[PDB]
């Protein structure tokens, strides 16, 4: 299965744009100013078709869980309820989430061995670089 590369415990090492990417999300200001400046991890499951994808860091933690293919609801970590849903696209794990009409994507893939997230949201793109830790 495409899924078992991405399967472990990833940490941040990169960030671009991400600010202009809460931003454009309204995130307040106070939350950016610590959010851009945190590092967190990245934990990638999976149990039969059930991936579980776990965001933690030292101020908020997410998780959700989902079949590839299939709508999920997604209370992100930023407070947006949003319908999901995610595909392994090739070798990208391409994750879209709606809500008030807007869209964003997430798509992760694996270049050099490390694990790229990109983020749009409109024309704000982030690219976030984690590196496997386990
Ligand atoms: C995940 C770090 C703390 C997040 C605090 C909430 C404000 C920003 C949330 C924006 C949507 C989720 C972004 C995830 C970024 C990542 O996984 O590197």
């Amino acid at each position: 299965h495409m899924v078992d590369a991405f399967l472990g415990t990833w940490k941040l090492v990169d960030s671009k744009n991400f600010d202009d990417y809460m931003k454009s999300l309204g995130v307040g200001f106070a939350t950016r100013q610590v959010a851009s400046m945190t590092k967190p991890t990245t934990i990638i499951e999976k149990n039969g078709d059930i991936l579980t994808l776990k965001t933690h860091s030292t101020f908020k933690n997410t998780e959700i869980s989902f079949k590839l293919g299939v709508e999920f609801d997604e209370t992100t970590a930023d407070d947006r309820k949003v319908k999901s849903i995610v595909t392994l696209d090739g070798g990208k794990l391409v994750h879209l989430q709606k809500w008030d009409g807007q869209e964003t994507t997430l798509v992760r893939e694996l270049i050099d061995g490390k694990l790229i997230l990109t983020l749009t949201h409109g024309t704000a793109v982030c690219t976030r670089t984690y590196e496997k830790e386990a």
